[PDB]
């Protein structure tokens, strides 16, 4: 299914955010069973706007708890677009 994350404010998203992952990341807590690889249909709200923005993410890790995935942005300008929200938020 569609995977949805809200961040709440700024510490959030900082903690959440993977600036290290190629492309951009952010950890997801999530209960249900992405595998490693799988493509993801992520939507993330981020503290300074009601608007969702979706990613075609790609599970790159899952951790147990909260239990989670981490989800690493494509490569290309779709995913450039929600890396530098969070960036200009972060900064």
């Amino acid at each position: 299914g569609i995977l949805s994350l809200a961040l709440k404010d700024k510490p959030a998203l900082y903690s959440a955010y993977m600036p290290f992952v190629k492309g951009g990341g952010i950890f997801v807590p999530t209960p249900k069973r992405y595998m490693l690889g799988d493509e993801v249909f992520l939507l993330l709200t981020l503290p300074d706007s009601s608007e969702r923005l979706p990613v075609a993410g790609k599970v790159i890790w899952t951790t147990p708890a909260a239990a989670g995935i981490g989800v690493q942005f494509p490569d290309g300008p779709e995913g450039e677009a929600v890396r530098n929200k969070i960036e200009t938020l972060l900064a």
